[PDB]
């Protein structure tokens, strides 16, 4: 109940020093930025974490975040779906 700040939420599950750690990753695809990448390439850095989804399922994943067309994604809504993972809905 009540997911108006699902964004602040990721941070809280997460620690301190195993944040800077998937920042790592981010920069891989943004050499001097590390604040905002492509969507298209999103879902590829979900699968070089460790994950197992489908590329069709990918294009689901894109209407959720940005329902209203198609912007951008950043370091905060990046958490939030590695958030959605873990937790599974089974």
């Amino acid at each position: 109940a009540s997911m108006t700040d699902q964004q602040a939420e990721a941070r809280a599950f997460l620690s301190e020093e195993m944040i800077a750690e998937f920042k790592a990753a981010f920069d891989m695809f943004d050499a001097d930025g590390g604040g905002d990448i492509s969507t298209k390439e999103l879902g590829t850095v979900m699968r070089m974490l460790g994950q197992n989804p489908t590329k069709e399922e990918l294009d689901a994943i894109i209407e959720e975040v940005d329902e209203d067309g198609s912007g951008t994604i950043d370091f905060e809504e990046f958490l939030v779906m590695m958030v959605r993972q873990m937790k599974e809905d089974a």
